[PDB]
């Protein structure tokens, strides 16, 4: 398996000027015919002309019209194209080519695919070698002239880049478009369409310009009426580049096109993003709330390509976090000025520490510019994009709005049209930086380490008050443990956001101040503070590491009720959950190890308990962070606090810990539930189809959180409650009625009268086989069993996959059991996976990434799945690299 370098990186001995492709889809084949325009560049120096072409049946190759043959002047090997250099040319030449593929048979979903009755392509990041012969990188740029053809009945609507600028009839009742798109773009940004699209349109018109743009959104024609709140997404997210970065869309139309089968999330190709169905389209009728914020999310981030990505573009894929970093970035400020809840900004700190700390501490971990690679396919990570993001992030904590404004628009004047590296980032930045300090010999060199440096650094603390002097500091330490991509590691710039908080009044005690850490130590100090303050810190999570606050549960329990930074209040709340989680466990663990007949258990803080509930009881305080606060830490960001971690003591420590708190405020949990009903319930803009309440959904995230909280305790009679939420019209509200009932007898009604609610929308369906996956039942092995006989079966489709399986893996009880049953079993549909989609397989493996933090036991019935899955002889190259990667072999 070949091994990419980033330091390796040389330009091409070619260039590619012109591309001019006919592609001809019929019923059993489709033919692609190509002609490369090219040239040898000043790079060349006689070397072997060499393509990429994956799995291309040649009908004939060509230079300037001459056919080439095989075996005396080319070879190819189902992977590279070489034609010997003594037959090509020393000037401008033609290369032309014609290949048969098959999208029908193409179950991979990269290259050109059938998704159900639409064809459909998706290059990125190496897929347009699986179309035609190209030298798929995404540094040489090319004009394309992309025809083509298909059966005109099947087939309506045809889409590329560009402008359509031909269409016509052919014999046969096929017929065919012409699209020209004479900007240059790298080949992962093409794409073509066909299939019996219906659509929604509408046009806006740009802020200083005042261009027309149309925009087109499209689907199947059963899904059609899912697409408006989409187009509503689209204008918000223009609204939003112009607003806040001064730019407007370029071109004059731009598609966005739903397809069912999808690798996850969506695609920039230029005026044409292709989407997972699952994330463009939505009702209130057949999706769940989170269907909004994600339609948002991702419409949003693909729009916001057509900049970070599309006119700026990357010189080769070891810099795809200047992409993805900062398009995510962009993504998150668009979506919190849009959902205006404090719930966005903490649900992708979240996500950051559960899920990419958790990848960023295993065998796993990598920089967000990776040194080398085997397949760029296993790239596309949490660390790459939401670290990215974070570091993208920390450049305007640092300069602040208006200097981070000037920088970004530095880089987009001086890199509008060409390639770019990180390091063009960095120095765009820096210039800000240099305005912003008022002196030229300012500079981040520094900050360049977040690109080349893996794991989590960890920043800590310790305080000094001398009430006499009326003088405060705040003396910081920073490390990051060494891992296998570097031996020592070095302080990073970190940004500081704090406050100073008067625990006797709850008021900030020193204006916006942020802590520019750049040693491995320092101590900041500050005079004129009247009080000893409680610090408030790394407001809005101001860099991406762990904190070590070594605050007093007192203090935490003072912030939590007072502080004024969201974040800060729930990452109080979180270290208290954390201190009570790791003690209990510890109790619990010692109590198994030494066979203990009786022992005892610390209980939850009492005030804690009542600062929760003077929380909850605040009608003035937002619903979605309320259901923060009386949920436990996710297990992924536990298990980074745990050696050995035995899954079934934590299991324990949760269900004490919740019991703890029930037993203290399920009454007030009860009686806010039947309180919120009114308000998130409300069906007065129900059929309102571009209405949408992110504080309703937080009212009713809220409310079934409660209902979760309460029947896991048995409240009494609240299957009455469960039984009546079952009758509501929001598939969210249903839906976990369906998985509170798994606690009663009712569990297999309600399953039966939900499947029938949702088996005939293919994504409502799919969120219904979440809900059951997740569902926690003693007998979920017997439930995953008639899933796969009776709903799953054979599809090949990644949503029904991922829907079926990855919620069972976060069963902590169940998917950990003992045995190594669970383990067994997802390894089985891995490898079953493998033979027709890589991709999935390798997302698959995700329950496996913390297999060396776990008990003796446990690690080694995952690793002895891993060996077993490595040692398939048809195993793929993406799942190869992986699990040996993961398994440090
Ligand atoms: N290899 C993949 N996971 N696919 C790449 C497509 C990712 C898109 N650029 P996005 O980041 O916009 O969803
Ligand atoms: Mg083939
Ligand atoms: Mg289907
Ligand atoms: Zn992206």
């Amino acid at each position: 398996p070949k091994i990419h370098y980033r330091k390796d990186y040389k330009p091409s001995g070619f260039i590619i000027n012109q591309v001019t492709l006919n592609i001809n889809i019929h019923d059993q084949e489709t033919i692609v015919r190509s002609v490369l325009d090219m040239d040898i560049s000043k790079h060349n120096v006689g070397e072997d002309l060499v393509f990429d072409g994956v799995g291309l049946k040649i009908n004939e190759i060509s230079i300037n019209n001459k056919k080439l043959v095989e075996g005396e002047e080319y070879t190819y090997d189902n992977e590279f194209l070489t034609i010997f250099s003594k037959f090509v040319p020393k000037s401008k030449f033609a290369f032309s080519s014609e290949v048969i593929i098959h999208p029908e048979t193409n179950y991979a979903l990269t290259g050109l695919y059938k998704s159900k009755n639409i064809i459909v392509s998706q290059c990125e990041a190496t897929g347009f070698r699986r179309i035609t012969f190209f030298i798929d990188r995404p540094d040489m740029m090319a004009k394309y002239d992309v025809t083509v053809t298909a059966d005109k009945e099947k087939y309506p609507v045809l889409l590329s880049n560009g402008d359509k600028v031909n269409e016509f009839e052919i014999p046969g009742g096929r017929h065919g478009a012409r699209f020209n798109d004479p900007p240059l773009k790298p080949c992962y940004l093409f794409a073509v369409v066909a299939g019996d699209l219906k659509h929604l349109s509408a046009t806006y018109i740009t802020k200083y310009t005042k261009k027309k743009v149309e925009l087109y959104v499209f689907s199947e024609e059963k899904y059609v009426s899912k697409l408006q709140w989409a187009l509503e997404c689209l204008k918000k997210s223009m609204a939003f580049d112009e607003d806040y970065f001064g730019l407007e869309y370029d071109l004059s139309r731009l598609n966005l096109v739903a397809v069912s089968d999808f690798n996850v999330g969506a695609m920039e190709n230029k005026g044409l993003n292709i989407f997972n169905a699952n994330s463009l389209l939505a009702s209130k009728k057949n999706s769940i709330d989170f269907s909004y914020a994600r339609i948002l999310t991702v419409v949003g981030h693909e729009y916001f390509h057509q900049y970070t990505g599309n006119r700026v573009t990357l010189r080769d894929w070891f810099q795809l976090t200047l992409k993805e970093g900062l398009t995510v970035h962009r993504e998150n400020l668009f979506s919190e000025e849009m959902t205006k809840t404090v719930t966005t900004r903490l649900s992708h700190v979240d996500l950051l520490r559960s899920v990419q700390f958790l990848e960023d501490s295993s065998p796993l971990s990598h920089p967000i510019r990776p040194e080398s690679y085997v397949s760029m396919e296993n790239f596309y990570t949490t660390t790459v994009y939401d670290k990215g993001s974070e570091v993208m992030r920390m450049y305007l904590t640092i300069l602040g709005e208006e200097y981070y404004k000037k920088g970004f628009d530095i880089y987009i004047k001086k890199n509008d049209g060409n390639t770019a590296t990180c390091e063009d980032f960095n120095y765009a930045m820096e210039q800000a930086y240099k305005m912003k300090k008022a002196d030229n010999s300012a500079n981040l060199n520094q900050y360049l380490l977040w690109f080349s440096q893996s794991g989590t650094p960890h920043v800590s603390f310790k305080y000094n008050y001398d009430a006499e002097k009326k003088q405060y500091s705040i003396h910081v330490n920073q490390y990051t443990k060494p891992d296998e991509n570097q031996k020592e590691k070095k302080p990073l710039f970190i940004p500081i956001s704090v406050g100073l908080i008067n625990p006797e009044n709850g008021k900030e005690m020193i204006s916006q101040t942020t802590l520019e850490l750049t040693k491995e130590s320092d101590t900041f100090v500050f005079n004129n503070i009247a009080v000893k303050p409680i610090p408030s810190l790394f407001r809005g999570f101001s860099a991406p590491v762990y904190i070590e606050d070594q605050l007093t549960d007192e203090e935490r329990i003072l912030l939590l009720k007072y502080d004024s930074d969201a974040f800060v209040r729930y990452n109080s709340c979180t270290n208290i959950y954390m201190k009570q989680i790791l003690m209990n466990y510890n109790e619990f663990l010692k109590a198994k190890n030494e066979k203990l007949e009786s022992f005892q258990l610390t209980p939850v803080n009492a005030q804690f308990i009542d600062a929760i509930k003077y929380l909850l009881e605040d009608p003035h305080a937002d619903a979605g962070f309320k259901s923060y606060i009386v949920s436990l830490p996710q297990d992924r960001y536990i298990i980074n606090f745990v050696s050995n971690l035995d899954t079934d003591v934590l299991a324990d420590t949760k269900e004490y810990i919740y019991k703890q708190i029930g037993d203290k405020l399920n009454d007030v949990y009860y009686k806010m539930f039947k309180s919120l009903e009114a308000k998130a319930d409300d069906l007065t803009y129900f059929n309102d189809e571009s209405h949408v309440d992110f504080d309703q959904m937080n009212m009713r995230t809220l409310r079934n959180t409660l209902l979760s909280l309460l029947s896991k305790a048995q409240y009494p009679n609240i299957l009455n409650e469960i039984i009546e939420h079952s009758k509501s019209p929001y598939p969210s509200n249903w839906l976990t009625s369906l998985s509170v009932s798994a606690y009663f007898d009712k569990y297999f009604e309600l399953y039966d009268k939900t499947y029938k609610l949702s088996k005939d929308d293919e994504l409502l369906l799919q969120e219904w086989l979440k809900t059951v996956s997740r569902s926690d039942r003693k007998d979920i092995y017997e439930i995953l069993k008639k899933l796969e006989n009776e709903v799953l079966k054979d599809s090949k489709n990644p949503n029904d996959i991922r829907a079926v399986y990855l919620p069972f893996t976060n069963n902590l009880r169940r998917f950990h059991d003992i045995s190594g049953k669970g383990y067994k079993l997802i390894a089985e549909v891995i490898t079953k996976t493998d033979k027709f989609n890589p991709m999935v397989a390798t997302q698959l493996c995700e329950p496996f990434k913390l297999w060396n933090k776990l008990d003796t036991k446990r690690q080694e019935l995952m690793l002895n799945e891993m060996n077993t899955m490595l040692q398939e002889p048809q195993i793929s190259n993406n799942l190869k690299e992986y699990l040996l990667r993961l398994t440090n072999k």
